[PDB]
DNA sequence: CGCTAATCGGTT
DNA sequence: AACCGATTAGCG
């Protein structure tokens, strides 16, 4: 069963979706396709990035 | 093993 | 179409 590769952020990148979850718990659209472009990600992969972090933000809560 | 990226099926 | 919760799985 092929799967992706895992992405490995870089520190820029992930300070980047940490700075914008800090900010927004959910993006628009808009905003998801911005971030992405911005930070030379998928749009899938900062769709997912910010649902891991919520769940790993209801876990620490 | 802990952290977390990616995948699956269900919910809305 | 995006999310959620459960799960699978890569790597330090």
């Amino acid at each position: 069963k092929p799967r992706k590769a895992r992405t490995a952020f870089s520190d820029h990148q992930l300070n980047q979706l940490e700075r914008s979850f800090e900010r927004q718990k959910y993006l628009s659209v808009q905003d998801r396709m911005d971030l992405a472009a911005a930070l030379n990600l998928t749009d899938t992969q900062v769709k997912t990035w910010y649902q891991n972090r919520r769940t790993k933000w209801k876990r620490q809560t």
